[PDB]
């Protein structure tokens, strides 16, 4: 496909997840080879993985003093409609949740596109890589189309479940949200996180209860969103991806380790 920017200026705005701090964003058109990258007090922060600066519960990067969180679900965004060359400005410290999904940023994104003059330069997955960590795997093969594949296990009714996204099919994961455990999120407070959480813009699961009074998008709406974030995450091999990726309780820790693999093998 053709090198993609935005045909103009493009803001949203809102609180992050995990700062509960209310942030704004402006999508900015660029020139071919520029890239994704963000943009915050002066300083411009590639969407690459040589940036990335903390993997848990979100994938966050930064550069020179300026960071920003939670950018996996924009990034999907983009990745999914390959907009190759934008810069995200950010006034704040995270990209807005919205709804939990990619939904909203989709929409806008999808209907100002504009068509560039040089073809896209795709990463091109070379041959079968394994990354494992604890009981979780990703693998990654060649293929012309991104496929990606997202296995859950998880320890409520749910159970387990799968799904597959291929080109095409965009829209049957950007409107999937954010979700977690009601167990778990003691934890994620503690640490400093989550303060923007709420049932409007997470699925919030119990053991046996769903927390949200409007109930799932999907039955396997949390594994829909887990495929919705590696491919955010896989963005940050820094132009958009053809190969056949499988993961099986994947998290951003996992994506990001395998990114850095794949880089280091093909450059
Ligand atoms: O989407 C992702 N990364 O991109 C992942 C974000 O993690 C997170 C996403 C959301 C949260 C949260 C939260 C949260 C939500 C709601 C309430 C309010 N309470 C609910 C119980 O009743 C009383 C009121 C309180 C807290 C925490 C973590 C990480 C990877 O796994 C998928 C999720
Ligand atoms: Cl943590
Ligand atoms: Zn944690
Ligand atoms: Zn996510």
């Amino acid at each position: 496909g053709l090198e993609k920017t935005v045909k103009e200026k493009l803001s949203f705005e809102g609180v992050g997840i995990h700062t509960g701090e209310y942030s704004k964003l402006i999508i900015h058109p660029e020139k071919e080879g520029t890239g994704i990258r963000f943009f915050k007090n002066g300083v411009y922060i590639p969407a690459r993985h040589e940036f990335v600066v903390h993997t848990n519960h979100s994938t966050d990067l930064g550069f020179k003093g300026q960071r920003i969180k939670t950018v996996e679900h924009i990034l999907s965004v983009l990745h999914l409609l390959e907009i190759t060359n934008v810069t995200i400005e950010v006034i704040g410290n995270e990209i807005p949740i919205l709804d939990g999904s990619g939904w909203e940023f989709y929409e806008a994104i999808r209907k100002n596109i504009l068509n560039q003059n040089r073809e896209i330069d795709y990463f091109v997955v070379e041959e079968p890589i394994i990354v494992e960590d604890e009981g979780r795997l990703i693998k990654a093969e060649p293929s012309d189309t991104l496929e990606v594949t997202y296995e859950g296990e998880f320890k409520n009714f749910l159970g387990r479940q799968k799904f597959t996204f291929v080109e095409g099919n965009e829209e049957e994961i950007v409107l999937a949200r954010t979700f977690a455990f009601d167990w778990e999120i003691e934890h994620i407070k503690k640490v400093g996180l989550g303060k923007g959480g709420s049932l409007k813009n997470t699925l919030v699961l119990g053991k046996d209860k769903v927390y949200n009074p409007e109930g799932l998008r999907y039955e396997n709406e949390p594994v829909r969103h887990k495929v919705f974030d590696l491919i955010g995450d896989l963005y940050l091999l820094g132009s958009p991806v053809k190969g056949k990726f499988y993961s099986f309780r994947g998290g951003h820790s996992l994506n990001v380790k395998l990114v850095k693999e794949l880089a280091k093998k093909q450059k």
